[PDB]
Parts: C-alpha cells; structure tokens; sequence
C-alpha cells in the first residue's frame, strides 16, 4: 500500500489493457487531462482533437450531438488518436437493460464499439447493463466506466448508490476499468477515476452543472483525470487553456504522489 | 383517487396537451398498449407501425439501433402515427447534465425533438436533466416521462430514488407527463404510468430483464400502459400478438375502473 505512479499502475497484474495503455501515455505525455469535445461539426471535432491532442490523455465525445457524423469521421479521429496518442471516450451513458444496451453499443448508425476505447454506463439498471455491454466490449478489447457520482446539483448518485457502482465495477473487472466520479471511490489502484465538472474558477452553469478546480479534484479528492469542456472550449486561446488545465491536473497529481 | 377512465382523465385540469391527446385515442381505440419496436431495419419498423398502428396507443423507438436511420423514415413513421392515431415515444433515456441533454434532444443526426411526441429521462443527474430537455420540448408541445422504477434485476430505482422521481415530475408538471415504472407511483390522475418488462407470462431473459403480465401490471399494480417488445416482436404473426396484448391490458384496465 502507498500511492503508485501512473506508470507503475499501468503494469499492475490485474490492470486492464485499455487502462494500461492510457496510464502509460499519461505518464509519457505528463497529462491527466481529458478534453470534452462537445461540438456540432465533425471538422470542429477533428480540428480540436488535432490542436489539443498533444495536451490530452483522452478525448470525450457526444457523437449524437454531431450533425454530420459518419464512420469515416471516426476513422479520421482514430488516426489523430494514434498520432497524438490519446484514447477516445464516447460519453454515451448506457443506462438500460442488458439486452437493449449491447445493441446500442454495437449497432445502429454510430457503431460506437467500433471506435470507442471507452464508454460509460449508469448503474441504476442493475449489473445487467454491464453484462450486456460486455458481450460486445470484450470481443472488441474495449473498456467501460461506471458512473458512481455526478457533478450536477441534485444528483442521486450518492451513498448506497455510489457503493453499488463500486461493487459492480469490482465484480466485472474484465471489462470495467474505472469510474466517472467526483473523488476516489475505490481503493484498488487498477481502477481509474475520471472527474467532470471541472474549472479553475468556482461556479457552474444555470442547468445544474457545478465546478471544482483540478487541485481540489485531483489533489484533495484523489481522482486521476479531469474532464474539461467549456473551461477550455469557450476560452479565447484553447491551446493555452488546455496547457493550463494539463499543468494544473498534473502538478496536483505529482503533489499527492510525493 | 377513485378510478377514472382514460376519456375522463384526458379532460382533466392540469392535463398536458400530449397526455390529453394520448388518453383520448386510448379511449377511442380501446388500447393502452405501447409497442416496443426494437428492430434494426427501417423497413421492418414502418411495416410494424402500419400493421399494428390500429392496435396501439403508442410506438416506442430506439433510433440508435436503426441501421438505416434517416429523417425521411421518421417522416413516414409520423404519417403512420397520424393515420392510425398513436404517439411516438423515443426511449432515449436522457441522463446527463442539462446543458448536454438539450443538445442531444435537439440536434445531432437524430434531431429527436422534431419527431418524438415523448421521450424519457433518468432522474439520477438531478432536476437539471428535466430543465435542459424542457427548453427544447416546451414550445413543441412535447412531453417527458421520468424513469421512477426499472424492470431489471438489481435496479437501483427504488425507495427514496423513486420518491425523488415523483417529486421532480410534480415539480415540472408543465413538461413531465408521467413515469416509466412497474406500478402506480403517483396518485395524481394527470400523470401517466407506462410499464416495460411485460409478457403474458412472468419470466425473463438472460440479461436481467424480468416479466409480469398485463393483468398484474395494469390491474393489480395500477399502471396505465404496458410496454411490450419481444412478447410481440418475436411472434410469427405480430399483429395477432399485438391484439392479444391489447385485449389483455384493456380488460385489466376495465377491471379496476369498476
Ligand atoms: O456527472 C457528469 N458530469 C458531466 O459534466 N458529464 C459530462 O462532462 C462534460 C463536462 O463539460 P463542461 O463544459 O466542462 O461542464 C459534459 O459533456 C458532460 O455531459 C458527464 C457526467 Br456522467
Ligand atoms: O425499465 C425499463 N425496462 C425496459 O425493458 N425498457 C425498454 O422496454 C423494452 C422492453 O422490451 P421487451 O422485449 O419486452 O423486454 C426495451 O426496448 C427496453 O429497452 C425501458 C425501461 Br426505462
């Protein structure tokens, strides 16, 4: 027991391939920053992934908000992910019975599993939601994140709900590689912690979003990666905002490491 | 709460325009059956909507599972919904912060808000999920169903969670027209209750789904509408299957009505 670096956690015996790949590039590029690319145009998604790719360890998408999505766009995006070295995380939020989610994960127009290294899912439906996705994810060598806590005001992902998420992730470690949470929720270093609702300044938006700083999230709460969207995208200089958040989240990591 | 027919509730006080339309056609056509058209081909989706249109009060879709989705398909589905008289419910299960769900509800390739009469949402993110959807749905006279309970084993949608779902619906009655539950969770007659996990049996699938009969859900549990998928879809003759479920659920309703 003791805080292990990202690089050491990447080699843990019970580490998942996807999580190991991420941890390795995080340490290599000194970034634990996940950019939330919430844009409506592919060329916009592709432009941002290329420009900020060197500053991030992951790019989170909402492919269903893209007005001109095509599988050729995802092909191009993967080329950028391979080039700049970052994973692709489709924030799809699987939250239905197992029989429906495996279909939403593999088929349809998006064919998410064909290009998403990671996807997340709400635990509210019971473990069937993980077992259904699994059937599609394991063959494709993918990983899954369980939403244990949420950043929004009024969130019901608390107490027993949060504990249920942890037990579910620890019982499906062959596919679940971590959590979407506001702080460390598992004491097993094989699990990744990704925290959204992050900005340098205090505040939030008028539709429920609440913000905490990188030092608070990574340093005081023990999470691993910060997910930032508007904090970077609405800034006049997006590359400088990216670096600021990268250095913010990385230095907080280093401090907690000792 | 004495037991009122669908035709009476449709003329109720705080009754939302959509809920009113739906209850009126239910009474007219003698059907409180919602078809879960879980198929991957637009051609099959449309053919089922045409043949089963007269037997249903609603058609539930999972557009992200349609391999060949286009807005022209929805255009034709709408023509059918108007012809046979049934609402179109997209089981999108919105479950993110408001700023995000409003984009996923309005834009992307699906532009759900443009053709969906109803959509549902998980309450785990907090009321903010309802607020974002509301900004898009209110002017279009759309409605929202809150997922208070779930049909799958291990569901976390219970106790206080379900209570929180009801409070939220009652706090946004201007847009929230009902619930997705296994039974009556609200005593306010203006609120609809739709129940999935239904088959003439009482059984389940290998991925968490659990089944109960129309008599049990509608009659004993006090729900309004049954959402049936495989119990009809897997049949050789789906129309005969739909008619079977229609009479089952209507008679279950006529029984508690007294
Ligand atoms: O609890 C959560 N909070 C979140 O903010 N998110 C996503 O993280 C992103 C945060 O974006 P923001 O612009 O930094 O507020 C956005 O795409 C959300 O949908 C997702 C979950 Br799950
Ligand atoms: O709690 C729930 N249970 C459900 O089964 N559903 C949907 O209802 C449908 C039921 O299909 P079935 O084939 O009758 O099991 C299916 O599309 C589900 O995604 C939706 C909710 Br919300």
């Amino acid at each position: 027991a003791m805080e292990l670096s990202f690089g050491a956690r990447a080699e843990l015996p019970r580490i998942h391939p996807v999580a190991s790949k991420l941890l390795r590039l995080m340490q290599k590029k000194e970034t634990n920053l996940c950019l939330s690319a919430d844009v409506s145009l592919a060329r916009e998604l592709l432009q941002l992934a290329d420009a900020l790719g060197p500053s991030i360890c992951m790019l989170k998408t909402h492919v269903d908000i893209l007005n001109d999505f095509t599988l050729d766009v995802m092909k191009e995006l993967i080329t950028l992910a391979k080039c700049h070295e970052f994973l692709i995380f489709e924030d799809r939020k699987f939250a239905d019975i197992g029989n429906t989610v495996k279909k939403q994960y593999e088929g349809g127009i998006f064919k998410i599993a064909s290009w998403a290294d990671l996807v997340n899912a709400h635990v509210v439906p019971g473990s069937g939601v993980v077992k259904g996705l699994q059937e599609v994810g394991l063959p494709l060598h993918r990983g899954c994140l369980l939403i244990a806590e949420m950043s929004s005001t009024g969130s019901l992902a608390t107490g027993d709900y949060t504990r249920a998420a942890v037990r579910m992730a620890e019982e499906h470690s062959e596919f679940v590689v971590g959590f979407i949470s506001g702080s460390r929720v598992s004491m097993k270093p094989e699990f990744l912690h990704l925290t959204p609702g992050v900005q340098l300044e205090a505040g939030g938006d008028n539709l429920g979003q609440q913000y905490n700083s990188p030092q608070e999230v990574i340093g005081k709460r023990g999470s691993d990666i910060i997910i930032v969207g508007r904090g970077i995208i609405s800034a006049a200089d997006r590359l400088e905002a990216a670096e600021m958040y990268r250095k913010a989240a990385w230095e907080a990591y280093l401090s907690r490491l000792g």
